[PDB]
């Protein structure tokens, strides 16, 4: 997805998401039905 769609889904930038721990990245992907 686009940078704008990413920010809408996750409410943060891709760089912000990458600073999260893996467990939380994975948690968010599942919560949102993505990836
Ligand atoms: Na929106």
């Amino acid at each position: 997805l686009s940078d704008e769609d990413f920010k809408a889904v996750f409410g943060m930038t891709r760089s912000a998401f990458a600073n999260l721990p893996l467990w939380l990245q994975q948690h968010l992907k599942k919560e949102k039905g993505l990836f």
